[PDB]
């Protein structure tokens, strides 16, 4: 019934082949692979920040613009000694409707669930919120409320037939693009 529900349905499938693709990178093998695994992070930021900062998603999404996690993944990038890596553009220039919008949010959200397991993980190569793990940090409400809030604004919109093909459009588009940017990061 909820968009959430139907969603997460939909994009069960990419995120079981998204988590098989991360662990196959081995990013906790070492710091340069886990910096290459920043380094995808940190591209998805640039694919989403125009979404963001966007005036009409800000209004339906209040506090929208501090979800964006780019400041902290360039710095991780900087302490692990990592040059920052060139957008492509490609999502920016994409001129994603509203609706489309709202799935590539629900993914971006969506992967910040279990980082605090990542943040555990990073642990072991001795990074941590002050040091390379400084974007996996814990957000101030908990990473649990903060997608309870967030999803709850997201089933409350009323989109048509159209929208909704077009929401899970960009939920399939984003976990897709999240894969290629690994795939780039780590070539
Ligand atoms: C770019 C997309 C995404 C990526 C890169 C991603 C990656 C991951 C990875 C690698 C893990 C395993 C963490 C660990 O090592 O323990 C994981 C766990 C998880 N992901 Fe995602 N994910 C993405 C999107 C989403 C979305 C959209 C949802 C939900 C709508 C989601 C929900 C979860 C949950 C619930 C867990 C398990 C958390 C727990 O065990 O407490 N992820 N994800």
């Amino acid at each position: 019934n909820l968009r959430s529900q139907r969603l997460n349905l939909l994009t069960n499938e990419p995120h079981q082949r998204l988590e098989s693709l991360v662990k196959s990178k081995e990013p906790f093998a070492s710091r340069d692979n886990f910096a290459r695994f920043v380094a995808a992070q940190y591209l998805f930021q640039h694919d989403l920040e125009p979404l963001y900062r966007n005036e009409a998603l800000a209004r339906l999404f209040p506090g929208l613009a501090s979800r964006a996690r780019d400041d902290a993944a360039r710095a991780d990038l900087a302490d692990l000694g990592h040059p920052v890596p060139e957008g492509d553009q490609s999502v920016r220039e994409a001129d994603l409707s509203l609706a489309e919008a709202l799935g590539w949010l629900f993914v971006s959200e969506g992967s910040k669930l279990g980082a605090a397991f990542l943040f555990k993980k990073a642990a072991a190569l001795e990074l941590d919120e002050n040091f390379g793990a400084r974007h996996l940090a814990e957000p101030e409400g908990g990473r649990a409320q903060g997608w309870k809030s967030f999803v709850a604004i997201l089933d409350g919109i009323e989109l048509n037939e159209e929208e909704e093909r077009l929401a899970a459009k960009g939920a399939s588009d984003a976990f897709n693009r999240f894969g290629d940017l690994l795939e780039r990061t780590f070539a």
